[PDB]
């Protein structure tokens, strides 16, 4: 049945938490291996029977937009790659080279005329040309979640499979800064059997290469049998460049770098040039060459042994290609033909080398060794951490969840039908697909590209979210209109969405009123949108413009609802005071929407001429010295004023929180008659060092522990309503609110770092859990992973991605905070939770951006903050790397990540209009989700197929019963099924027929893929 993801600690031989828990990580000078040991080893190794077989594999690492944009690469310099690649691998049947970016590789290939077409599908048919991994991106592995790792896998291997007719089943990732064990689960998931990284501590190259422990069986933290395994080849030194690629001395391997002679305006730091392999020199260079290679062999356990040849955007001009495949070409005939050396070196792919080492495997010559964990945080040298990018440009980082979910949402609402062509459903979700994949690159998401470089991003993405706009509305239309009054124009906008909490209040007045009124239009057609496969129940908001305004469904009965105003927080230069304004001419009206499983729910909001019975009004309370009166216009509750103090507030029957005259949150009282546990926000701030390494958009290089946000006499905003209710104060650089709906609270900073140069601004929680000096983090929004506080590493090192949430736990008590964002954060003492907001950095951190971090903008931040008594879980014993959320948790992160849809139909009348879609979905168990539903075929295929990613979670149990809840049989959710398959996640693979084409639920930690299959 299903493994046990939380009782049995997996055994491994290395596990990377308890590596780190003893391993040194002094920082020593190793000599040319400067991060190593001089490298030895014994010359009688390699002989006759048994020699060293080499595969130089040529290489060109592209960045889909970094210092340029993809297009201006593109043009640049990807191009010309391609085009010479082409030309070369052509005419010289022995040269190789393999390609990752297939973004790049699609815009290349489809500016192709027929004949070279043909010639390029050739050089990768008979093995010349070589995709590794074939994403759309080489995605970074810290912030990215991974439905969108999946996404753009997905976008670049249909690609490779519909044109190229190949799916690549080894991995390369050389660039991503650390490393996360979502790709091992993904790719081997995806038909892998490879991977390969690069990107990893320093210190822990050096520990794993001490033991050959660089390639390693990687499986999953909590995986006691091994069936999530991939092997994984680690490289061994400081980057994947021709220097370093080679053996362990870079002053040696730089000389066999021929790009670096002088024509081509690079040159060897090292201060030894490459000299041209000739007659006279072949001898003594190969003794050179072969020396390095036996070094680095000595790092692995079979005789196979892998060398890179390539660096960035290298392999561009003609004379390139030739001087490297030349000079190597007379190597290799002169070591080969060179008994005493016991070398056989040649041109090779990546799969090559794999192949040939797992056949070395198989005749017995080595075993490898089972590995758990991560490997984040990423030092390059000494003590510069790379957790600076954990939260860089997170204006972006929040995008991305944004669109995310609408890529989701839109690929999910017009997959229950085939569209015409003239619809062009297909084509704006292709490229809302690939905007959102291509800012899954390490350079895109991370934050770390050059200014305008992140315009284009931004752009992009902007134009990904108008496109799912488009597809969700038109096919909330289709769902919602009885079929014989349904008549679209498929360019028409009948709704709009409306969204809450992006760009957010005080980011972009983009949310449309609706407007009512008795002389005018009496009421609107709303419709909610549940993505998630359970019935769900959430407040939904919409702004109208009237307080006198009333809910029903579309059995109209009415829908209790609440009405607040509508608060924008302004600096007022004037006063010098951060302060809200309230409207006078729109107000927010906020009612519990219950939307069926992959669903749809309409509402109707009416108007009246005075207070509807079902409707409250919200009281609100500023606390401020020298306060000045607030007029609401029609809002019919005065606003109350009052010098700042602490205050408690209870929504239904949740927590109590109460709240400093600062208004921040001081304590939570979960019940009437529980304690009140103090928990207490508090904003800090980093500077940056005056002496020695800077923090840039990579590195964080605080200059000590945060010192506090002076915070004043803040202005303190307090609304109280039946349904919701929420505490708002104006910080220097943050309006910080919290929200309370009756259960956990919601948290949103409105975070506007200003002109703060060289800061960091954190959120920090204090409490008194007894977590000692341990923390949980997650991974891609997939898993949760142990972490531990490591006085032996400064306090940049003890930062980790906060791509989904982050927990710490007593015996008692557990403090959780789901994010709508990947942030960077960590637990720096006991009982604490922190997590930055964002960061301003004046200076460069030399790793070739060249450029600071100055382009900040205001960003919503949002969160949900859950306290739970946890004594009761059933939880991993204390050697378990592992760690799981609660029901509440998830729910929460599922609040934050995939909220109801809001859509506002956009003309007067809706004729036809149905009041629900989804009523027959079956409810599925809250664990379950349906992370993708796409329709894989156009209309005019006979046998329309969809595919469908089903991931489960695995919740902690704490003594809630489990309910019921109905199997969730993917391959029935559309009519006339024909087949059901299971499928590789990128759906390009059938790997199981289904027996009554019924596609099973999957167990807790797994993902599967089905594909049903309909006569149409
Ligand atoms: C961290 S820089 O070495 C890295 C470059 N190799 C380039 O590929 C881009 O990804 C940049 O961030
Ligand atoms: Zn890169």
């Amino acid at each position: 049945q299903c493994q046990d993801v939380v009782q049995d600690v997996p055994n491994v031989d290395v596990q990377m938490l308890e590596l780190y828990d003893r391993m040194s990580f002094k920082d020593i000078d190793g000599g040319v291996w400067k991060q190593g040991w001089n490298i030895k080893y014994d010359p009688l190794k390699y002989n006759a029977h048994h020699k060293l077989k080499v595969f130089v594999v040529p290489h060109s690492h592209n960045d889909p937009g970094w210092i340029q944009t993809f297009e201006e690469y593109y043009q640049h310099d990807t191009k010309h790659i391609l085009s010479n690649a082409l030309r070369h691998l052509h005419d010289n049947p022995e040269m190789k080279f393999i390609w990752a970016e297939i973004s790049y590789f699609a815009r290349f290939y489809h500016d192709l005329g027929e004949n070279k077409k043909l010639q390029m599908k050739s050089i990768v048919k008979n093995g010349q040309l070589e995709f590794v991994t074939g994403g759309w991106v080489m995605p970074d592995e810290a912030n990215s979640h991974w439905r969108n790792v999946l996404l753009q896998l997905t976008e670049g291997q249909t690609w490779l499979k519909q044109f190229m007719n190949v799916t690549p089943t080894a991995s390369w990732a050389i660039d991503p800064f650390g490393h996360s064990p979502t790709m091992p689960y993904i790719l081997q998931k995806s038909g892998f059997k490879n991977m390969l990284i690069q990107r990893t501590h320093y210190s822990v190259k050096k520990e794993l290469a001490q033991q050959r422990q660089l390639e390693f069986l990687w499986r999953q933290i909590w995986d006691n049998k091994g069936d999530t395994a991939l092997f994984t080849h680690m490289m061994p030194f400081y980057s994947y460049d021709i220097p370093h690629t080679c053996g362990p001395d870079p002053k040696v391997c730089c000389q066999f770098d021929f790009k670096r002679m002088g024509s081509f305006g690079l040159s060897c730091p090292w201060k030894v040039p490459p000299r041209t392999i000739s007659d006279q020199n072949v001898a003594a260079r190969s003794d050179l060459l072969v020396d390095q290679w036996k070094k680095k062999a000595e790092l692995y356990r079979t005789n196979v042994l892998l060398i890179p040849l390539g660096d960035d955007f290298r392999f561009k001009q003609n004379t390139e290609w030739d001087v490297q495949r030349v000079n190597y070409e007379r190597l290799f005939e002169h070591i080969n033909s060179q008994a005493h050396f016991n070398v056989q070196a040649q041109f090779g792919t990546l799969q090559e080398y794999f192949d040939a080492v797992h056949q070395a495997e198989r005749a017995g010559q080595a075993e490898f060794p089972t590995l758990s964990g991560d490997f984040f945080t990423y030092a390059d040298r000494s003590d510069n951490y790379w957790s600076g990018y954990y939260t860089s440009r997170p204006y972006h980082k929040r995008m991305d969840r944004v669109l995310m979910h609408y890529v989701r949402a839109a690929e999910m609402l017009s997959a229950w039908h085939s569209w015409d062509g003239m619809a062009r459903i297909e084509e704006r979700l292709e490229q809302a697909r690939r905007e959102l994949s291509l800012f899954q690159h390490h350079d895109g998401i991370t934050g770390t590209a050059k200014t305008h470089v992140v315009v284009d991003y931004e752009q992009r993405m902007q134009e990904a979210l108008k496109a799912c706009q488009m597809v969700m509305q038109q096919s909330v239309y289709r769902l919602l209109t009885k079929p014989s009054i349904y008549s679209p124009d498929f360019s028409f906008s009948y709704f709009t969405l409306d969204d809450s909490r992006w760009p957010g209040s005080g980011v972009e007045d983009s949310r449309t009123t609706i407007i009512l009124g008795e002389d005018i239009l009496p009421s609107k057609h709303v419709v909610m949108h549940n993505t998630l496969p359970h019935w769900r129940e959430q407040l939904v908001d919409f702004y109208v413009s009237s307080p006198f305004v009333s809910v029903t469904d579309l059995a109209n009965n009415p829908v209790e609802a609440q009405v607040s105003p509508v608060w924008s927080w302004h600096h007022d230069t004037l006063t010098k005071t951060i302060h809200p304004q309230g409207s006078t001419t729109k107000y927010r009206i906020i009612f519990k929407a219950r939307v069926p499983p992959m669903g749809l729910a309409t509402y109707v909001l009416t108007i009246s001429d005075s207070k509807p019975e079902h409707t409250s009004y919200a009281s609100n309370l500023l606390l401020r010295k020298n306060p000045t009166s607030l007029p609401l216009g029609q809002y019919p509750e005065d606003v109350k004023f009052g010098d700042p103090r602490e205050i408690s507030l209870r929504v239904g029957n949740g927590p109590t929180l109460a709240f400093s005259e600062q208004g921040l949150l001081k304590s939570i009282q979960l019940t009437q008659d529980s304690p009140h546990v103090p928990v207490h926000f508090k904003f800090l701030k980093y500077g940056v060092r005056s002496h020695g390494d800077r923090s840039g958009a990579y590195l964080f290089l605080p200059n000590g522990p945060a010192s506090p946000v002076e915070l004043g006499q803040p202005v303190v905003l307090v609304t109280k309503g039946k349904l919701e209710s929420s505490v708002s104060v104006g910080l220097p650089s943050v309006v910080h609110q919290t929200i309370m709906r009756g259960g956990a609270p919601e948290i949103r900073n409105l975070v506007d770092i200003g002109s703060l140069d060289n800061t960091e601004i954190v959120m920090r929680l204090e409490t008194h859990i007894d977590s000692g000096d341990i923390f949980y983090t997650d991974l891609n929004g997939l898993q949760f992973i142990k972490r531990r506080r490591l006085d032996k590493l400064p306090l940049q090192a003890n930062y980790y991605p906060i791509p989904s949430g982050m927990f710490i736990e007593d015996a008692n008590t557990r403090l959780t905070l789901l994010t709508g964002q990947p942030l960077g954060g960590s637990s720096l003492a006991s009982g604490e939770l922190e997590i930055m907001q964002d960061r301003r950095l004046a200076s460069d951190d030399e790793r070739g951006l060249g450029q600071g971090v100055l382009d900040n903008k205001p960003v919503l931040h949002i969160y949900r903050l859950v306290l739970e008594k946890v004594n009761n879980c059933v939880r991993p014993s204390k050697l378990h790397p592992a760690g799981y959320l609660t029901s509440a948790a998830h729910k929460a992160s599922q609040s934050l990540l995939d909220p109801l849809d809001k859509f506002i139909f956009a003309e007067n009348e809706w004729i036809g209009a149905q009041g629900q879609f989804g009523g027959d979905h079956p409810s599925a168990r809250e664990d379950l989700d349906v992370s993708v539903m796409r329709r894989l075929t156009k209309s005019s295929a006979k046998t329309q197929r969809v595919g469908y990613v089903l991931h489960r979670t695995n919740l902690m149990q704490c003594g809630t019963p489990e309910e019921h809840t109905q199997k969730l049989d993917v391959c029935h959710l559309l009519p006339n099924v024909a087949r059901c398959e299971r499928t590789t996640l990128t759906f390009l693979q059938n790997l199981e027929h289904l027996d009554g084409m019924v596609a099973p639920e999957v167990c807790p930690m797994e993902t599967a893929a089905y594909v049903s299959s309909h006569s149409s």
